[PDB]
């Protein structure tokens, strides 16, 4: 019911509603995947032509603007279709987006400079390493960095950025939503993103996109960005009447040791990695934190008995363990119903809290009959998580599981690690580079500091509150609890109580509505 927008086929994908773009202004778009976020960027982009629901017909532009008029996007559209806007789209899918791409990084950058901004650029996404290597030999994240780089450098009217977060380390993500929000002023901004923390620090609207995935996306009105997350959190659309998720995201609700290691060194060629001595309790979750190169990869494979270490030792030495690795890959002929089979009588049985808390919830339930060499990253990655999680184990470690994860999904991961780890009274360390996810559940953390591929140090467990005040601190921002959500919010370099928990050296501040 209602005026669709778009439709790519008939009984296909159908979208409701567009985002208004709003000037001098970053408007955030957010919402689990296959609802039509990218359908929404395209379609501002001017990259896709709206056929309000008609596959067959080719809509003109002329169209598009008789049928919007009088509407709060008309002026929109009639700048985009008169060639009056200039626009910049970072792609989501980065991988594809580097078999165009000739030379170094210095040398692409430097033939878009634009704006004079390119040494800025260069600084504030600490891009030196990547300065002279070959744009077509570049990882996840270094395209990553590449295309967002790009962007900034180009003189446009509309800047639009889908997914910038993704394969971007915990420090990344920080510089690319400062870099955006320093370097976009006046300008037309859009950003979908999975992150909750680069949406906060970005955004000053927020627009979620709800409905059913692959089947229809409705997009909400605009709400402050503050106010559309919570919103989020809670599950609830106030204006639309609309539970759009059973249940909420709460932060900050309310003995013996399991495990306890020495100090850790190993040694990897160039490398050098050294972890303090550490123990943790029966039900504990340890986040693992810190930019990417820095050893927390080698520290699980330590855990995990997959490397030796130089120097120290984990007691006891042999416990019952489950993996969960960072890359991942098809390597099993089976179905997704054989492979969770092989992992637990629990994770399909019905009758279990882990089929409908984990494997149902992870919508895996769905994939049964797939055979694990036909899914997407997203899928293998709860396949993953969820075999992991169902193992009867001593200790959990999950190395990334939020890469490849929606918005939603990551929360719901990370709600099971939480339950798994407290019901069997395990030990779970997971490191990932969502934030929000260690605030979420993360009892103590582990932060990794050092000079990605030469030498890192990891610290002891930590309360949230130590790790992530030295950890902000180095980082230059500041964080304080909303007060709706106890959600940790970021102040906006220069702000209000960005200077004065500067002062205070309150980089983490426990403070509700500060
Ligand atoms: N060119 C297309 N033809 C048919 N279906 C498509 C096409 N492009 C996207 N879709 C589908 O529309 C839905 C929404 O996709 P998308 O806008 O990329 O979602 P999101 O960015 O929110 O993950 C998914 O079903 C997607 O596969
Ligand atoms: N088997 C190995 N031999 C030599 N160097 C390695 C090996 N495995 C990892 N490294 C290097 O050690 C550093 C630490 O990597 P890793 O533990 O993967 O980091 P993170 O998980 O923090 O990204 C990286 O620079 C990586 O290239
Ligand atoms: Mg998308
Ligand atoms: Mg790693």
């Amino acid at each position: 019911e209602g005026e669709v927008i778009h439709r790519y086929k008939v009984n296909g994908f159908k979208l409701f509603g567009l985002p208004t773009p709003k000037n001098n202004t970053i408007l955030g778009v957010l919402g689990k995947n296959g609802v039509g976020k990218t359908t929404v960027l395209k379609i501002l982009a001017g990259e896709i032509i709206p056929n309000f629901g008609d596959p067959n017909s080719k809509v003109g532009k002329d169209e598009v603007l008789k049928r919007f008029r009088g509407k709060e996007i008309y002026n929109y559209f009639k700048e985009l279709y008169s060639n009056e806007l200039k626009i910049v789209h970072k792609i989501q899918y980065v991988e594809y987006a580097s078999k165009f791409l000739k030379g170094t990084v210095n040398e692409i950058l430097t033939k878009i400079d634009e704006r004079g901004k390119k040494d800025e650029v260069k600084e504030l996404l600490n891009m030196t390493n990547l300065w002279n290597k070959d744009a077509n030999i570049l990882s996840g994240g270094g395209l990553q960095r590449l295309l967002v780089a790009a962007s900034l450098l180009r003189e446009a009217d509309v800047y639009i950025f889908d997914q910038p977060s993704s394969y971007l380390d915990v420090r990344e993500r920080m510089n690319m939503a400062k870099a955006i929000r320093e370097l976009l002023k006046n300008k037309y901004v859009i950003v979908v993103d999975h992150d909750l923390i680069v949406l906060d620090y970005l955004t000053d609207l927020i627009h979620i996109i709800y409905g059913e995935s692959s089947v229809y996306g409705r997009v909400s009105k605009s709400y402050a960005a503050r106010v559309g997350i919570n919103n989020f959190l809670k599950g609830y659309l106030p204006a639309e009447n609309m539970k759009i998720r059973p249940d909420e995201i709460k932060f900050m609700l309310k003995l013996k040791t399991k495990m306890k290691w020495t100090k850790i060194i190993k040694k990897l060629g160039d490398f050098q990695l050294v972890v303090d001595n550490g123990e943790a309790k029966e039900g504990e979750i340890i986040g693992i934190l810190g930019p990417n190169g820095i050893g927390k990869t080698t520290f699980a494979r330590i855990l995990v008995g997959e490397i030796t270490a130089d120097e120290g030792s984990v007691t006891p030495e042999k416990q019952i363990l489950s993996y969960k690795p960072q890359r991942i890959f098809p390597n099993y002929d089976g179905t997704v119903q054989q492979y969770l089979e092989n992992a637990s009588k629990d994770a399909l049985s019905t009758s279990s809290w882990f089929f409908e808390e984990v494997t149902k919830r992870l919508n895996l339930h769905r994939l049964l009959e797939s055979n694990v060499n036909d899914l997407s990253g997203g899928e293998l990655q709860k396949l993953y998580i969820a075999a992991t999680l169902a193992k009867e184990a001593d200790l959990y470690v999950l190395d990334q599981p939020s890469s490849y994860l929606d918005v939603e999904e990551r929360y719901i991961v990370a709600k099971a690690i939480k339950r798994v780890t407290r019901e069997r009274k395990a030990v779970t360390f997971i490191i990932d580079h969502d934030l929000s996810i260690h605030d979420y559940i993360a009892d103590r953390i582990i932060v990794f500091k050092g000079e990605p591929e030469k030498a890192g140090l990891a610290t002891s467990p930590v309360t949230l509150k130590t790790g992530m005040n030295e950890f902000l601190r180095e980082l230059e921002v500041t964080f304080r609890r909303d007060a709706e959500t106890g959600r940790p919010r970021v102040n906006k370099i220069g702000s209000y109580l960005d200077r004065v928990q500067k002062e205070r050296g309150d980089y983490y501040s426990m403070v509700l509505s500060t």
